[PDB]
Formats: structure tokens, sequence, C-alpha cells
């Protein structure tokens, strides 16, 4: 029968991924959102991919027209009613644990209200913003220092897994629905949130604060800005001023030190750049004392890099090693899919230094990775005629 | 030593009422409110009570010039520094669970954020807005629907009861403090509710839309009003109209039901004034049919006068039996103290009925109470020379 997916970004794409890898007689049909220009960023286009892999790309108003379907929205863009199919096989995936956040900025709002956990779930599409009947759901905890971003991601992750979990009894029909509760039902609309003026409110508490700080950090959109600093996450002190709430207690290059309704906060200015400069050539001692959070060492710049990649490109295997010691995953991608081990792969080709593959090896450097184009390392040092590289690399298990 | 009682309401005037009773070598002081002009509403008037008992009032200013005093604030309205004392011991209840729902409307907060439960705490004055350390504090969980009203109540009673609990610990010294945690600390500020120009934002849930309107709910100062009709609670349907939330889809006398992001909502308009009349001379299943919730047999007017007081001025005997059962009080006051038992006797007066006092008597009809003048329903018969009607009363036990 037919499958059509609308969306975008990772989840869409990985998705569609799973289907051409598992489901044979199935016809995949895509539908775009408006704003999918074909351009890979911290997500993939789902129309670039689409256009690449041969997936038919269709209009909404060609889905309706669909007989023999099953429609699945994907951080879907447009109103689907329900009533403008020939069928009832029209589910969803919405950001969060229904019937909890139904519509927007659900990345954003269970921060904002300090909530312990959120999830993802798959639903019936009915006409409304995301009331229609559960199919299955998964729960997780809120993170001491969860971001948009970092909230956004496991979003993206989850959902994709609850996808692959469930497709098989969505194409059979064999799948159990519960109708959303009325309690404990929210919604936030577009107005909920003003982006493009976005405004901290001083006059709370340090907790208060710091949640908004957190709720609006998300790089490839915008980092909180106060007094003219953009802010990458803070920490409450134990001093109290009796100063008015917002009052600035200090101001330099590193942070911003402000009076609250209770304990004074500081708010780290972002130094993101610097890290990443830091990361060509000083030491884990240097960068150590220059960041003043640990969540900087897993951020990542317009084009996917990160400490790490800037580290492997550049030779510095201390800092490798140090931030895979961090937790940094060291088969680390850009946003094209490049891999942490591409990237050293052309270092050790400029410098003619082999040296420190072995070391890398055993810490778990996956020379075997794909890009989004689908070559290899190999591939490419076969491509420009690199074989003496090739052949050292090829000795590693 | 010196004890000074600064704020307002059933609170002040129910702790001073406890000192006077149980605290004998202890000197009093009041300190009311700017806006305490001493009339008597659904709180009491806690300068006119000083007046009454000849507690002196003085000046905040006064106050700091005490020396060998303790301060205790209750709901009072002017910022205490703790830098203006002598001492430090000086002591605040406030109406939530610290360090959650410091500052304003904490009557109506909770119920807005749909939290579970609330509580009062007692804690030492600092210098910012409900930041000092706690030295007690109780919980309680809120009611399906609780209202701002029935919260307010909630707290002034369990704060009455928080301090009386503890006040010979703070006369003592003989306490123990703990530090407010930074965590989960929360904050509102005057400006977070406009009770002057209030809107329920329709683009919402059905419980998010019934939630603020319980808030919203307390009707000394208003009932929330949609359509240009008050309402006075509601229930959520089972039908889910098409139609944008805020859609009216049926207006009448009785109510408003409006399509929401989910289920449609019924809207109850008010008709307290006409539960109100119907007790002078109507049947219970007259009532129970006028009524939309059971919640309006419990609602006063400005004077306090509730169903069961009509009822009993009227001599409506099935209504005051009706009530009982329904669990309205048979000893409820008005906000001048003035008891069922008094109206009931105004009833027998007036009639020359005296048959259905017994029943009343059996259902727990106290004729002991007194009003806020101090006096009985026999002092006001003995006053009046209605020897035969006290004579009567008289035999009950
Ligand atoms: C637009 C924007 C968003 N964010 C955050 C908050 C948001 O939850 C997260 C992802 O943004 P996105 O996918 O635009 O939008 P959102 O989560 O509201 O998703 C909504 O719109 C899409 C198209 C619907 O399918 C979806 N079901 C909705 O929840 O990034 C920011 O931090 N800054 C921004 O400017
Ligand atoms: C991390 C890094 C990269 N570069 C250069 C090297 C790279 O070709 C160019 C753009 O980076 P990119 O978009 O991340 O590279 P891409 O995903 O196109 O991958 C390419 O370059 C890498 C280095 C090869 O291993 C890979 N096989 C290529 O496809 O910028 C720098 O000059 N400095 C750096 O720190
Ligand atoms: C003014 C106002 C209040 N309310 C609700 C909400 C509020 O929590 C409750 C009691 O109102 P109130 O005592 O004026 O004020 P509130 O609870 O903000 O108390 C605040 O001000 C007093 C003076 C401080 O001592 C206190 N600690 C503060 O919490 O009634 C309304 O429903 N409508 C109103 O117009
Ligand atoms: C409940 C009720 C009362 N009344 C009258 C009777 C009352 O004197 C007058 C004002 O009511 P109120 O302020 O509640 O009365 P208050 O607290 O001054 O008490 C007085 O009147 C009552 C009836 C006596 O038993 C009491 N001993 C008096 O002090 O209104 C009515 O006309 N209709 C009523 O339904
Ligand atoms: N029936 C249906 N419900 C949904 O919740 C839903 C779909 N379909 N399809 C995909 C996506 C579309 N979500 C939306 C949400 C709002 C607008 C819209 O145009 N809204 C108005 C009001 C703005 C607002 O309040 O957010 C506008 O003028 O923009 C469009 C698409 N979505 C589930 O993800
Ligand atoms: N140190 C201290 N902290 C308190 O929280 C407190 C006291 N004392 N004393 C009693 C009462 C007084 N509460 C208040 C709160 C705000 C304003 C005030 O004038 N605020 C500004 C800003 C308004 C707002 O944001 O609410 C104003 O212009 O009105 C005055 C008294 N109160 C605890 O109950
Ligand atoms: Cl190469
Ligand atoms: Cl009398
Ligand atoms: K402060
Ligand atoms: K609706
Ligand atoms: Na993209
Ligand atoms: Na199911
Ligand atoms: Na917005
Ligand atoms: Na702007
Ligand atoms: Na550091
Ligand atoms: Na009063
Ligand atoms: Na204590
Ligand atoms: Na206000
Ligand atoms: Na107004
Ligand atoms: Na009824």
């Amino acid at each position: 029968m037919k499958l059509i997916i609308a969306g975008k970004n990772n989840i869409a794409v990985d998705v569609t991924k799973w289907i051409i890898k598992t489901i044979s007689d199935i016809e995949l049909y895509s539908v775009c959102n408006e704003n999918d220009h074909g351009n890979d960023s911290f997500q993939l286009s789902f129309k670039k991919f689409c256009i690449q892999f041969n997936i038919p790309i269709i209009s909404l108003e060609d889905a309706y027209h669909l007989e023999d379907a099953i429609f699945l929205s994907l951080e879907f863009d447009k109103i689907i009613h329900p009533s403008k199919f020939t069928h009832n096989r029209i589910f969803n995936i919405h950001f969060s644990y229904l019937p909890a956040y139904k519509g927007m900025y659900t990345s954003a709002w269970p921060i904002l209200n300090n909530e312990q956990e959120s999830g993802v779930t798959l639903h019936k599409i009915d006409h409304g913003i995301d009331t229609g009947a559960i199919i299955d759901q998964q729960k997780f905890p809120l993170d001491i220092e969860e971001t948009a971003k970092t909230l956004y991601l496991k979003y993206i992750k989850i959902g994709t897994e609850i996808v692959i979990k469930n497709l098989p009894a969505l194409i059979s029909g064999n799948y159990s629905i519960v109708e959303q509760s009325a309690i404990k039902s929210s919604y936030y609309s577009k107005k909920s949130i003003d982006y493009k003026n976005l405004m901290i409110d001083l006059n709370k508490t340090a907790h208060e604060i710091l949640q908004q700080i957190r709720a609006f950090t998300f790089r490839d959109y915008q980092l909180p800005r106060i007094d003219d600093i953009d802010i990458f996450h803070g920490e409450i002190l134990s001093s109290k001023s009796l100063s008015k709430p917002g009052t600035i207690l200090e101001k330099n290059n590193y942070h911003l030190i402000l009076s609250t309704i209770d304990y004074d906060i500081k708010l780290y200015s972002d130094n993101f750049d610097e890290i990443l400069t830091a990361c060509e050539d000083k030491s884990p001692e240097f960068i150590s004392k220059l960041l003043k959070t640990e969540n900087i060492l897993f951020e990542k710049n317009h084009l996917g890099w990160s400490p790490i990649i800037i580290a492997a490109y550049h030779g510095n295997m201390d800092v490798i090693e140090w931030l895979v010691s961090k937790g940094v995953n060291i088969n680390d991608r850009n946003y094209k899919g490049t891999t942490v081990a591409m990237y050293f792969k052309d270092y050790m080709l400029r410098s003619g230094n082999y040296t420190g593959l072995e070391n890398l090896i055993n810490l778990g450097l996956d020379l075997f990775l794909k890009d989004n184009e689908g070559l290899s390392v190999f591939d490419y040092m076969r491509k420009n005629k690199n074989i003496e590289l090739f052949n050292f690399m090829s000795t590693f298990n």
C-alpha cells in the first residue's frame, strides 16, 4: 500500500530510512514543510533527502486524493483535517507526553514550568490541535540543566524510535487507541513566546531566572541576552543582595552577577568561539580554565563543528582524549555526517603524523561510518589517491 | 515582654484572641494595614477589634523603637526591614508552602498552575520578599473545585493554627530555623494578575479554562465574566466542537457552552441571588433543580448571608435540614458572627411557631455561641424582654 511521510528534520529522514531498509512492498510519498528549502542545518532537509533518494514529493492536496494509503505527520507544518481523506489511517508524532503540552514550543514550556519529565506521543490526527487518540507514548526525565536544544534532540530521538516501534502495527491496523483525558491537558500557542523580542523576567527567583535562561538556550536559534551579553548557562550563588531584583552587581567579560528575589545569580557569558579556537592548539588544562560550564564542550557551531571536531582536525591529541573522558562522543559528526575519524584523517594527511591513530582506535574511533553522501573515510582516500594513508588506516580492527 | 501584631483579617484577630486568653504577662501592640478603615467584611477589621479590646494601635515606625519586643506580621501590607530593629525576633506568616509562591495572589497562582497542594509557612522576616528562614510549615491538598476564596479561607485557618502552635516557642526563643532552598522557589508580583481587567484565555484546553475560572472565583472581589455573564463554576463536556476555541456554541440564562482546544465546556451563570430568594419559601426539590453546582449552597452575600441563614430566618425547615444533609454547617454565621440559632429565634418570635427548634437541636444547633459583640441568643431575648421564648429555648440541652 502507500505510506505518505509529511514533515521535516531528522525524524522524517530517519523514519524514512528505516522504512526503505525494512519495508519492501511499500510505496513511499513525501510532503515537505513550506520552509524546507533544501538546506541541511542542525537538522537535515527532508526535501533534499527525498530528492536524492527518489522519494516522490507531493502536495498535501495530492495526499488527500491517495487511496489505500497511510498518512504520517512528523513535525509537519500544515493543519490536517481527517474529513478530507477516504480513510482514518492518519497518524502524528507530537513532542510531548500528551495530554500535556499540546501546541507549540514544547522544548521550552516544560522547562519554563519546571517539569520533572516530558515525553513523545504517537496519536491519531483529529480535526483539532494534538487532540486525537493515543496509540503509544514514552516518558523521560528532564535533566537539571536541560535546555530547549537538548530537550528537542531528545524528542527527535525518542520520536524516531516510537515511530519505528509502532509502524508495523500502523501498517497492519493492529494497534490500540485511548482517548486523551481532559485532565492535565494543556496547550500553548505561537503567541505564548515571542522569540523575536525575548525578555527574561528578572523580577523572579534565582531558580525561575535560570529555568528561563535554559528554556531559551538553543544556539541555532538564539541564546538569551541580558545587558547586551549572550548567556550560556549560569549558577545560583549563596549570597543575597539587598538590592532590588535585576540589579547588576558585577559585569565583566566572563559573566553577569544579578540580584534576584532570593539568591544572587551568576550568568556566564558565551565563550564558545574562544573554546573552539582553543581546541586548535591549547591544552586540556587551558581549556578547563576557559570554560565556565562543561556544557560548552558539547556545543556545535552552524556547520556542526564541536570542540572534538576542531581538536581532531588539528591533531590536538591531549584535547581529544580529555574530551572523551568528559563524555564527548569520539565518533561525533558535523551537520553533513562527517565524522571525527574523517577530520583526523585530514590532519594525518596534512601533517604526515600517523602516530596518534592507534590511541584513538583504542578509545573507540570508528573508521567505518559513512557521511550524509554515503561515503567512508576509505572512499575519500581512494578517490584522492592517498594510498599510503588508506593502507595504514586499513590495518586497524 | 512586648508582642506586636502587624496585620489584618481573621488571622490577626484570632491569633490576638488566643494570646489574650492564654498569655498573661504579655503587653500587646497592634499595627494595622493602611486600607483597614474599621469595616468588618468577609474578614473582620483588626483595627475595630483592637480599639474595642483596648489593644493599643501604633505605627510601624513606633514598632521599630520598641525594645524587648517580638514582632509578628499577619497579612501585613508594608515592607519590614530587619535592620530597623534592635532585635531579630521578627516573624511572618506567608500563605504558601515556601519556597514556592513567594509574593502575591497565593490563593490564585497555585490553582492557575494546577498544583496538587499548597500550605502556610511561618518564617523569619528578612530584607526581601518572603525569603527568610523557615520556622514551621503545614501542607494540604487542593480540592478538585478549589477556588481562590475556598483556598484563602484554608490559609486563614491553617495560618492561625500554625501561629498558635508556635507562639510559645517564638516567645521563649526555643525554635529552630532552616534556610529556604533556592530549588523550586517561585514568586509572583502584583503585575502578574490584573484583577481590574481580568481576561480568561479561551484559546486553551477545557481544563485550563476551568482552572482559570476557579482561580478567579472569589465572590467578595469578583466572579469571572465571559460574554457579559458572571460565571459560578462549570463542567467539561464529552463533545468536541470543530469550531475554533472560544466559539460560543450555546448561550442562555443558565449557562454558556464554549468550544476549547479539546473538550467543550459548560460554564454556569451565577444564580446565587435566585438561590437565596428560593430559600425563603421553596422546597429542597425546587432548589436542587435551580442550582447548577452544589458549591452554590455554601456561598455568602456581602453580609455573610448563606442559604442556611436565609432558610433559618424564614423558618424554612425542610431546607435547613436538607442543607445540613449536604454538609452545610447548622451553626453557620454571618460576617458579624450572628448564628443560625439567632436567625431562627427571630423566626420563632415573629411567627409564634416554636415547634421546629427540637429538630434543629437534634441536628446539632448550638444555642450557646456568641456573636462578634459577645452576645448569645439568650442575651438578646433577655434584653428584648422576650421571656416566654427565652424560657422555651432554655429547656434544651
Ligand atoms: C522558533 C524557535 C523555536 N525555539 C525552540 C522551541 C521549540 O520547541 C524548538 C523547536 O522549534 P521548531 O520545530 O520551530 O518548532 P516547535 O517545537 O513549536 O514545533 C511546532 O511547530 C511544528 C511545525 C509542529 O509540527 C509541531 N508539532 C509544533 O509543536 O526550538 C527557539 O528556541 N527559538 C525559536 O525561535
Ligand atoms: C573542523 C575544521 C574544518 N576545516 C575545513 C576543512 C573542511 O573541508 C572545511 C569545511 O568543513 P566541513 O563542512 O565540516 O567539511 P565537510 O563535512 O565538507 O567534510 C570534508 O572535509 C573534511 C575535513 C574531510 O574529512 C571530509 N572527507 C570532507 O568531505 O573546513 C577547517 O579549516 N578548520 C577546522 O577546524
Ligand atoms: C486583590 C484581589 C485578590 N483576589 C484573591 C487572590 C488573593 O491571593 C486573595 C486574597 O487577596 P488579598 O489579601 O488582597 O491579597 P494577596 O493574597 O496578594 O496577599 C498579598 O498582600 C498582602 C497584604 C501580604 O501580606 C501578603 N503576604 C501577600 O501575599 O484574593 C481576588 O480574587 N481579586 C482581587 O481583586
Ligand atoms: C437573614 C435575613 C435577615 N434579615 C434582616 C434581619 C436582620 O436584622 C437584618 C440585617 O441582618 P444581619 O446584619 O445579618 O443581622 P445582624 O448580624 O445585625 O443580627 C441581628 O438580626 C438577627 C436576625 C438577630 O437574630 C440578631 N440577634 C441581631 O443582632 O436583616 C432579613 O430581612 N431577611 C433575611 O433573610
Ligand atoms: N489537525 C491537525 N492538528 C495539528 O495539531 C497539527 C496538524 N493537524 N498538522 C501538522 C501540525 C500543524 N500545526 C499547526 C498549528 C497552527 C497553525 C496555524 O496556522 N495557526 C494559527 C494560530 C497560531 C497559533 O496559535 O499557534 C496561525 O495564524 O498561525 C498551523 C499548523 N499539527 C501538529 O503538529
Ligand atoms: N521584608 C518584608 N518582606 C515581605 O515579603 C513582606 C514584608 N516585609 N512585610 C509585610 C508584607 C509586605 N509586602 C509588600 C510587597 C510589595 C510592596 C511594594 O510596595 N511593592 C512594589 C512592587 C509591587 C509588586 O511587585 O508586588 C509596589 O510598587 O507596589 C509592599 C509590601 N510582606 C509579606 O507579606
Ligand atoms: Cl583523502
Ligand atoms: Cl429577642
Ligand atoms: K535581592
Ligand atoms: K474545539
Ligand atoms: Na534544515
Ligand atoms: Na496503543
Ligand atoms: Na511566537
Ligand atoms: Na528584536
Ligand atoms: Na572552569
Ligand atoms: Na474588613
Ligand atoms: Na523550626
Ligand atoms: Na495586580
Ligand atoms: Na475594567
Ligand atoms: Na442541579
